[PDB]
């Protein structure tokens, strides 16, 4: 099996996210907690780069090795990195428990060394319309990057 | 080409280290700066894991995919992660400029997702003798881990 962990750092938001995967043929299990969030829904994605020399800016765009448009985790068309929204409760804490069929810790498309990023706003899952449509298909209109962390290899 | 960066964090020591590599057939070029160090020589290695949930402890041992004993960068027998000593000047700053033939950002033995660690003490390069010999061949007797950072993928 493989295991990875991202320690999310930000000015006011922080957290720890674990990814475990039994084998290259199994889904990634993504679990952890993020704190300091405003109550409500917050976009959550794997971005292309783990580079934090420019804070969360240097993370680049959503991880998208297959060249798709932005969607939610259940969408037929989505970026590999599209994990949808996490929900923070009244105390500002989001508990995260997800499985994903595109995110992997094995092979050429591994997310190891890349980043996890949580956003200030809610991800529209690529379903935005009108003047929001163009950006919806890139980023889901989730707004500013509140915290980020590098996906690090961990002992299995 | 490939590029990676490690932002080293610690209680008093910090730094940024870049790794660039033109192709899988080229040597890794390792360059950057570490500050807050005592003047003198400090051990510097790639460790197996990037996991920082337990500070630098969770980095595990020196990265050693080929199952060798510890040495210096010029040794015939060394761990992949063995980068020797860096030298901090009077102001506590070490300027780093190294090339390495074992460290790579390509293929199954990539260091992406692992960690760089700088130590409080000097690495004896595996040449320790007497009661120091056993540990010399594991860690070079470099002592405590002063700072660590995950090796993150960066835009080339
Ligand atoms: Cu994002
Ligand atoms: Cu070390
Ligand atoms: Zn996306
Ligand atoms: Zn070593």
């Amino acid at each position: 099996s493989n295991r990875a962990v991202a320690v999310l750092r930000g000015e006011t938001v922080t957290g720890t996210i674990w990814i475990t995967q039994k084998s290259e043929n199994d889904q990634a299990v993504i679990e952890g907690e993020i704190k300091g969030l405003t109550p409500g829904l917050h976009g959550f994605h794997v971005h292309q780069y783990g580079d934090s020399t420019n804070g969360c800016i240097s993370a680049g765009p959503h991880f998208n090795p297959f060249g798709k448009t932005h969607g939610g985790p259940k969408s037929e068309i989505r970026h590999v990195g599209d994990l949808g929204n996490v929900e923070a409760g009244a105390d500002g804490v989001a508990k995260i428990k997800l499985t994903d069929t595109l995110v992997t810790l094995y092979g050429p498309n591994t997310v190891v060394g890349r980043s996890m990023v949580v956003h200030a706003g809610q991800d529209d899952l690529g379903e935005g319309v009108g003047d929001k449509a163009e950006e919806s298909k890139k980023t889901g209109n989730a707004g500013a990057r509140a915290a980020c962390g590098v996906i690090a290899l961990a002992a299995p």
